[PDB]
């Protein structure tokens, strides 16, 4: 049985979308017309009954009250397509840009600390492998750009993020630095780990009924921006982690995956500034196009954590 | 630019969707398929940009931490499509009921104190018109059917409902009424009055921008069902109110409008079981249908406060 294809249904739908009037924003009222025609067509289509929409309903409450509605978006595919529809539109407007984008994930923090060339990330807490961390930012022909922002988090060996993760302290594993003249960043921090979605939690529920697992790679988020420049997010994904390409988010992408490398000596006291058994080093540099508007660094208006606008 | 119609892209959401390996179920995997392609296919439609996609996973984040979910269903008339839909599906299996259905709604509360025949709902703390509700709930023929039992709620005079609202003390105008030998219920209670969504709530802000508003009319909810009989929800307005024939939840029917009449008396003293000045008086019969399956009674598996299960 289908009536949504009756008048007497998109006289309804009509509206309820709000054309019934002058007021609101004639924007959601198209929008709001299209959601609850296919809306219906779902219904009618699979025919779905009134308990599956019901426990939809709900399930959504819950969704909301853990606040993963962004872990959701990722989780089914929906961060990933529209970084590849920006691709799309980037293609079209001939935009070939440096380094690929990925997406940002729903943990990001404002306001970190600011630090000029180097900064050490960590709180010196953990019983990690110290990660050491640099690179570059270039412009659209090759070349260093001094002053550049990268704006970087990740998640600490237990594999959470601080500010989320009450445990850590402020703004651990999170930092703004600032390129020099030489157009490069130094950061000193720990091998994160990959992480999975709570396994009680409304995403991976949803994922369970998926056959799905909620897991992503060991990975750093980056924020990468200068003045007269194309802002760009993106993820530098460690080499050899199990999930590199099995990421329940879809981010991991050519050109994105980290090569590190370890170094090995007990005392490694002298030579440069470390000392002992172990440690990381990875090196990327990020490639950005060159800005053809203020738009083009901005960030989108996605709403996070304390950027209180 | 349309990429969603690509192969390339079809077989992302199939694996989405989990149709990528044998656990979960193959139900939600076609739905969670199709809802990935309408939900792509109005963004690129309507060319819905980044920032409107994450204010929307933003919104729904508090839709769902006011726990609203289910108010917003019903202010977008997806509940009451539910009920069209639910009709004419009766229509073809030629089930033609006695009193019609409504929706439900979202604040309904298990296990209400339960009485035979007679009962008293309020607790007697308002400066309300009392309201004397009595009715009988009749068989597919006419005939009175002892021992069915009619679950009621409704809002009190601020126009709050007990539960939600602490203030109000436990199962205030909350019963279930069982009908005696002449299959009637008598309920002493309250006025009720109408209301509407919450002015800064997550329903109220979406309706602003449909130009709507959150407003409904006065009314009381019902659940009845009898052993044997096909279970029904519905509701009683009340004549006269503002806006019984433009409630934003669209649950006003024919046949669904109580007739309330006015007893004025500074002495009501004998003759009713009253007192002075004024008292509302409303009597409704309820006519159920002949079930012909348990699931005719069952009331929907829709979760509720404290159903516990
Ligand atoms: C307001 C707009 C809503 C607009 C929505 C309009 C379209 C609605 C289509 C809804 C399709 C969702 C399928 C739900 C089917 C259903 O009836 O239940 C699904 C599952 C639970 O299934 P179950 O495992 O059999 O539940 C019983 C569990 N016991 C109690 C035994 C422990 O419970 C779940 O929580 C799985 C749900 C995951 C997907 C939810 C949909 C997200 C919507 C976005
Ligand atoms: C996970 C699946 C999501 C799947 C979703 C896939 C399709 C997504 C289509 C989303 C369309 C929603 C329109 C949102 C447009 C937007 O950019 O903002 C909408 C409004 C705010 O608009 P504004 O009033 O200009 O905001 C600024 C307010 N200041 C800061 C000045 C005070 O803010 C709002 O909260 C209005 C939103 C109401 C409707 C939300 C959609 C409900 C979805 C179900
Ligand atoms: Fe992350
Ligand atoms: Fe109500």
């Amino acid at each position: 049985v289908k009536i949504s294809h009756t008048a007497d249904i998109q006289a309804f739908f009509n509206q309820v979308a709000g054309l019934d009037h002058a007021e609101g924003k004639p924007r959601f009222k198209q929008i709001i017309l299209r959601v609850l025609q296919d809306t219906a067509r779902l219904i009618e289509d699979l025919e779905i009954t009134e308990d599956e929409f019901w426990h939809a309903v709900d399930y959504l409450n819950r969704l909301g009250g853990r606040n993963e509605a962004g872990l959701l978006a990722a989780g089914l595919g929906i961060e990933h397509f529209l970084d590849l529809l920006q691709d799309a539109k980037d293609a079209e407007a001939g935009l070939g840009g440096g380094t690929p984008r990925t997406i940002e994930g729903p943990l990001y923090v404002a306001g970190a600390p600011l630090a000029q060339g180097e900064v050490r990330m960590d709180d010196g807490t953990d019983p990690g492998v110290v990660m050491f961390l640099q690179g570059q930012v270039f412009d659209a022909n090759g070349k260093p750009l001094a002053g550049a922002t990268v704006d970087l988090w990740h998640a600490n060996t237990q594999g959470t993020y601080s500010y989320f993760d009450s445990t850590q302290s402020e703004f651990n594993l999170r930092r703004r630095i600032i390129t020099d003249a030489e157009g490069r960043y130094r950061a000193r921090s720990i091998v994160p780990s990959g992480y999975g979605c709570d396994p009680q939690g409304p995403t991976q529920e949803c994922l369970d009924l998926l056959g799905r697992h909620g897991q992503r790679p060991a990975h750093v988020h980056f924020f990468i921006s200068a003045f007269g420049h194309r802002h760009l997010t993106t993820q530098i994904n460690f080499a050899g982690d199990k999930y590199l390409w099995d990421d329940f988010a879809y981010a991991t992408r050519d050109g994105l995956i980290g090569e590190l490398r370890f170094v090995e000596d007990a005392a490694a006291a002298r030579d440069r500034g470390v000392q002992g058994e172990r440690f990381a080093e990875l090196s990327f540099d990020f490639r950005l196009q060159g800005a053809q508007s203020p738009d083009a660094e901005a960030r989108s208006h996605r709403p996070r954590a304390l950027q209180e606008g």
